[PDB]
């Protein structure tokens, strides 16, 4: 691999997103700071634990998913557009319950 990229132009489209890559990269970033899928799916996604866990297990084709299928993946790929998103999630993994008073 290794090629390059040169083409500036930020934008606010919905586009096609590699769901298996988002799924992968999320698991990586959670592991990067040892975070759990529930807190990620509860905050970032707004789904149940069991819901995002399926999406992380079985990241069906972007073309297969509905808007209500793409909803999490949009939020996830946006999360992965900036590392501060995971850094802020580390706090929540403390504040998931009584990590002391």
């Amino acid at each position: 691999g290794s090629s390059g990229s040169s083409g500036a132009g930020p934008g606010a489209e919905e586009e096609q997103l590699d769901t298996a890559e988002i799924a992968f990269q999320v698991k990586e970033q959670l592991l990067k700071h040892n975070i759990g899928q529930r807190v990620f799916g509860h905050y970032v996604l707004g789904l149940s634990q069991g819901s995002v866990s399926e999406i992380l297990a079985r990241p069906k084709p972007w073309r297969k998913l509905t808007v209500k299928g793409k909803e999490p993946f949009i939020k996830m790929k946006q999360f992965l557009s900036d590392e501060q998103n995971v850094l802020a999630l580390r706090t929540i993994q403390v504040r998931s319950g009584p990590s002391s008073g």
